[PDB]
């Protein structure tokens, strides 16, 4: 059979209900995450091939980057709440990993202000119930799958993508194999 | 006191005779090691604060990454023998952890070739007894400090850095304390 358990994906021993259809975890400190999102365009592709009515969810994790990692999880909650994911993702990756100009919560705030968000509005969002709830949601989701590393992607809280088990030579084929695996799993 | 045994550092029960003054262990498979290099630049910041006449030594370890881990220790021995550590450290870290394009000994070699090390020069070093000795040297040093994990740093075969006991509330404050602790220990 084309798709084999342990090859393109693994099956969670204890799946959790109410899980997002397609859930991606990442960290702005995570170099392979940077590669997935900005070089291979994994999420772009996944989305291209997702069936109708299937949405992609992406959460940040706390466990990379020391305490700043936690601030980045809250900043990502702000990005989701304000709908600016597609404006701040590059300056956050670049600021953490490339130029190393993001070292403190204030440096994160500066990225949002530089992208056109008013400081007063960033601060209001930062302290909002929506963002507090989103932070807890991101942390619970990681706990629910006993998440130990990123990048990671889960389908319906039942299956975990296993890129290590895919074609690791031809990246164009790899990227579509990853996307096709998500599509196939979503149809299960 | 400001510096305390059990705080910023610990004391080896069995001090190592003839150890390097400042000895750092890492693996190209080690995610925290990637951060120590690329994001914190721990070695460089330790170096710029060390007294005159104190040299720094950095060894690779086998215990991460199985077969390729051992290949990387041998390649690091080649890097040391040829004096090209600064040319290959970033592309080896990125090849293993960011792009995941390093999967074999040949892929490791490609990094050196792309960095300008000639093919015959690399191969002659790889197969040399000088390099065999450097591999054994790295392994023996790890055994002698009873190494359990990386990153790790040891001063004068007597003291082990304990980043857990440092000010980790800011990554730059942390790097500063780490480097200042090494300086303190080197003067001790
Ligand atoms: C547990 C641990 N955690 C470390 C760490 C945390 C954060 C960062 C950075 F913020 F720079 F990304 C680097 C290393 S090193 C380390 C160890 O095993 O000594
Ligand atoms: C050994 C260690 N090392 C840690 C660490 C090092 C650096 C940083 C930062 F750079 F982010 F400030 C955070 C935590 S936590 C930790 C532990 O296991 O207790
Ligand atoms: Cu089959």
């Amino acid at each position: 059979a084309q798709y084999e358990d342990g090859k393109q994906y693994t099956t969670l021993e204890k799946p959790v209900a109410g899980a997002p259809q397609v859930l991606e975890f990442f960290s702005f400190f995570c170099p392979h995450c940077y590669q997935f999102e900005e070089v291979l365009h994994i999420s772009d592709n996944v989305k291209k091939k997702l069936p109708e009515g299937v949405k992609m969810t992406k959460y940040h994790v706390n466990f990379m980057g020391g305490d700043l990692g936690k601030d980045l999880t809250q900043a990502w909650a702000v990005a989701m709440a304000l709908g600016v994911e597609d404006k701040v993702t590059v300056p956050l990756f670049e600021g953490v990993q490339k130029t190393q100009t993001i070292r403190s919560a204030s440096d994160i705030r500066d990225v949002f202000i530089n992208a056109g968000i008013k400081g007063e509005e960033y601060d209001a969002a930062w302290n909002s119930f929506v963002v507090k709830s989103l932070v807890a949601q991101q942390e619970k989701a990681a706990a629910d799958v006993q998440l130990r590393g990123v990048p990671a992607m889960f389908v319906n809280g039942k299956y975990q993508l296993n890129p290590q088990g895919m074609d690791t030579s031809n990246m164009d084929v790899f990227v579509q194999q990853y996307a096709d695996t998500v599509k196939y799993l979503s149809e299960k």
